[PDB]
């Protein structure tokens, strides 16, 4: 069916629970098993959410090359993104050596550091230009050049040093600061004009390294930000728009990691946001 009055059905039937459970049954399961040596127990946030050895990114290091990251590779989209854990406080010299090894310019954040109460990630970036950060572990330096808040997101320069070879690179952070702590936002207005601004700044083009993006776990916000991205990519490249089947590209992309929208709400949000930025495409 097309997807606007696909829409219409499921909302005057109430059976997003349905539909959902239906994607959760068809969904892919592939081996996790270096994301469960005991070794890398801190190296996850979560004990049911992991990546899979298939697509998992490796760190350049001979030691231990685990992180709790995973490639998203879209064939006829010709996307790529990394989704990845907000880092921990034991991981944010990895998470800035994979942004680093893996060519990325941008990050797009989709979580406020404290949520709930409750911290959902550290503090891996610095918040004054004169105070930069050194991940010792990894040999990196991190500075803050600038920073722009808006009202729904903040953008943010970034230079980044490896300080074993003195080469240096501007990386653009993409903070969406206006995500509700419970449910999914009501207009999908200021999430459509944000990725519209990571598109804008070429992080999500083929002359880079894939866009690394986030949020707590790395699966439901993230989740929803590529999927309405990829959707709307294909109905752009296509000779018939309808026949893009949103329902087909999340299990696409769960082959790629587990656990991609997490509640009912977030894939009703999805529908609602290729919907309204179909419209504004052309
Ligand atoms: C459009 O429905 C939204 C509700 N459904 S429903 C009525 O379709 O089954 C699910 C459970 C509670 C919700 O508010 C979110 C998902």
């Amino acid at each position: 069916m097309e997807m606007e009055k696909e829409f219409e059905q499921i909302d005057k039937s109430g059976s997003w629970a349905a539909i959902y459970q239906d994607i959760r049954h068809e969904a892919s399961d592939f081996p996790s098993r270096v994301a469960k040596l005991p070794k890398n127990k801190n190296r996850n946030r979560y004990r049911d959410v992991s990546p899979f050895d298939h697509s998992r990114i490796k760190l350049h290091q001979e030691d231990n090359d685990y992180i709790n990251a995973s490639l998203i590779k879209m064939e006829e989209a010709q996307r790529s993104y990394i989704l990845t854990q907000g880092p921990l406080p034991n991981t944010v010299g990895h998470f800035w050596e994979m942004v680093w090894e893996q060519k990325s310019r941008g990050v797009v954040m989709l979580n406020r550091v404290m949520e709930k109460g409750s911290l959902k990630c550290a503090q891996y970036w610095p918040q004054k230009e004169e105070k930069e950060m050194i991940f010792e572990d990894t040999n990196l330096k991190l500075t803050l050049i600038s920073e722009d808040i808006k009202s729904y997101y903040t953008v943010r320069q970034l230079e980044l040093e490896n300080l074993t070879t003195q080469e240096t690179r501007e990386i653009l952070h993409f903070h969406y600061t206006t995500w509700p702590d419970f449910g999914v936002p009501e207009s999908p207005a200021s999430f459509l004009n944000f990725l519209f601004k990571v598109r804008e700044s070429g992080s999500l083009s083929p002359e880079h390294g894939p866009v690394v993006v986030h949020c707590s776990a790395g699966i439901g916000r993230s989740g929803t930000f590529c999927l309405a991205d990829t959707c709307l990519l294909l109905m752009d490249k296509r000779k018939d728009p309808s026949s893009v089947d949103i329902k087909k590209v999340l299990l696409e992309m769960r082959k790629f990691r587990m656990g991609l929208i997490q509640t009912a709400d977030q894939l009703r949000f999805s529908y609602l946001a290729v919907i309204e930025g179909a419209k504004f495409i052309m």
